[PDB]
């Protein structure tokens, strides 16, 4: 139906068909952060029902996004199956400016960016790189698995991909987007009445929100989330959030059990928890008084708060 | 290592990868005989070992090559495995002005030919589909199975695929190329000394070369070649030969067997034959005082004259 959505499928499938042939070493050079591939198609009376009938399709370097998924554990074919197999799903939580999609397996989200969104990705992306290499993966930091721009008569879009911080099976009943701003923040009461509302700052501490792990996985998070926003302040980004998903295993009645390897973000409550739940946690949205280095502070108070 | 060779393995996965996911109706529209469909792809500083880094590949009417491809009974995976599992080879005769390569499975050959030829072939294209459907694909004449346009790097060539007239399992010993020409035409004391040498109406009559097959054989494979010389005589076509091959059970020692559905142009000699042979016969090269109709009597006056 969407072509803009068609060509995307189209273009993965492209992309990642290409990459199974080319020998991949385990090291990129520095062109490789500079590369890219670009196909333009021209159907002149012909397959008009498929696709549409003029489109373009460029992957932004390819090899470091091949690189980066086989890091997050992520198998090209795999990879190629959950956006090609069946069309991707919009979804309901955005702020345009911005349409969002999840894969439709619901293991990867698609975002529409700027072009100055992907100026700035191919500013940090090395230093992302770098960083991605030195943690072994092990990170709350979005996880960027491939990023593209389609043409369809006169429409230009950029495209993002990257992983659900959510379960791809364990439904979550409850979601809150969290900066530690000192301005108030609260989602509106127009927003409340959304069906999975993306609720803030300020719901959190009014309806006394607690989240219920022990102290290993606790100090583990933190430890992790500390390295993540001053890598993030190093590179002078601003207005990222944690985003908290809560599955709720009574109202969902694998009993209850995730897998980690597939739903990474996953940290389970402690025995004492007034219920069953298991929590989804990591960073997003990291691609833009308030200054980075005291952002980062005041985000990791508030987290740190919070736990 | 040959990048045009390269390109057109690659086109050729590609345009049968599009076609398995388009609705194939039993019949084409006027719209097929002029449609194409064009890929252009540009890497920067990525796959450069597999492939040129620019190249243009183009399909001239899909539909109407994928509908012929069934009417001669062949199925598309077949015919993209035979032509993109392993590379083409180069082979011994040709004619430059033209290079000719044959599959690896020795199914089809595939000819460099001229825009010229491009835009005659575009002129019949239509009634070439029409007498197809005609005879139900039983015919002596080419059998064109798709054409391409391919760009690299300055360098643009135009290629044909047909079936080749020999068969891809039994070996042939013997080649002529007859036209029956009133003008004198033999192969040359340096054509004579060639492997595989291109024989002509002058070594066929000097030779006394006999062509042992039986008197309903013979028969059936005149009316077909009458009725397949009067359409190209029709269209105003000529320069057009006659393809004999000879295989020789007994240098070649399936013994001495051939699947009909795969060597369609095989004939078995007959039971008193002086040695036990297999002949391959087909028109071949109908793209360009003597004159259309003159050449068709000519032509036909010969052919029933050596059988
Ligand atoms: N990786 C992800 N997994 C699951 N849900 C996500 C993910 N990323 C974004 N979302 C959802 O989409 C909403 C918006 O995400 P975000 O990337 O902040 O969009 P945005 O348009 O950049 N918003 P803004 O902060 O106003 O710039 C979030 O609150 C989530 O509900
Ligand atoms: N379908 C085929 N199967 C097997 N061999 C073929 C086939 N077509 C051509 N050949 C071989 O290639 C030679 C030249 O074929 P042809 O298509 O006549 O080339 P050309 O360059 O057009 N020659 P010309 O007659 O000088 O214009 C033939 O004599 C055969 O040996
Ligand atoms: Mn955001
Ligand atoms: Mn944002
Ligand atoms: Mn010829
Ligand atoms: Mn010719």
């Amino acid at each position: 139906s969407d072509p803009l959505l068609s060509v995307l499928m189209w273009g993965v499938n492209h992309s990642i068909n290409e990459l199974s042939h080319v020998q991949i070493p385990v090291m990129l050079m520095p062109d490789d952060f500079k590369a890219y591939s670009k196909i333009k198609v021209d159907n002149h009376l012909f397959n008009k029902e498929n696709m549409p009938s003029h489109f373009k399709f460029k992957e932004y370097c390819p090899m470091v996004f091949r690189n980066l998924r086989e890091r997050f554990g992520i198998d090209d074919q795999d990879f190629q199956n959950s956006l090609t197999r069946s069309a991707p799903l919009p979804n309901d939580s955005q702020a345009r400016s911005a349409r969002f999609h999840t894969s439709y397996d619901k293991r990867y989200i698609i975002k529409t960016i700027t072009s100055e969104d992907v100026a700035e990705m191919h500013n940090i992306l090395k230093k992302y790189h770098q960083y991605i290499v030195e943690c072994h993966g092990i990170t709350l930091l979005p996880q960027f698995l491939g990023m593209y721009r389609l043409n369809v008569d006169g429409v230009e879009i950029y495209v993002i991909v990257t992983r659900n911080v959510f379960s791809h099976r364990l439904s979550v009943y409850r979601k809150y987007d969290l900066k530690g701003s000192t301005v108030a923040r609260e989602a509106s009461d127009k927003e409340k009445a959304k069906e999975l509302p993306t609720l803030k700052d300020n719901d959190f501490i009014n309806e006394g929100q607690k989240i219920y792990i022990d102290d290993n996985n606790k100090k583990v998070f933190l430890e992790k989330l500390k390295k993540d926003v001053e890598f993030l302040a190093q590179l002078k980004l601003m207005d990222y959030s944690l985003l908290v998903g809560i599955h709720d295993v009574e109202r969902a009645e694998a009993p209850g059990e995730f897998d980690p390897n597939i739903d990474v973000y996953g940290i389970k409550c402690h025995e004492n928890s007034p219920r069953k739940e298991v929590y989804f946690m990591a960073i997003i949205d990291i691609l833009t008084t308030v200054n980075p280095e005291q952002y980062s502070k005041r985000f990791l108070d508030f987290i740190g708060h919070i736990l």
